[PDB]
């Protein structure tokens, strides 16, 4: 259901943000009141993913 797909390369600047690779989608293993959530990119890595950009979940 939650598959926020990256959009523009975004490096991690908080703690475990999943570096976006524009293309691979991301699953929201958890969300919050911020733009970055707790998803695992298609690289099989759990980290914080930004929704302000990307696509799908957000």
């Amino acid at each position: 259901l939650k598959k926020v797909v990256a959009l523009y390369d975004y490096m991690p600047m908080n703690a475990n943000d999943l570096q976006l690779r524009k293309g691979d989608e991301y699953f929201i293993l958890e969300e919050s009141n911020l733009p970055w959530w707790r998803a695992r990119d298609k690289n099989g890595q759990e980290g914080y993913i930004p929704s302000n950009y990307v696509t799908e979940a957000e």
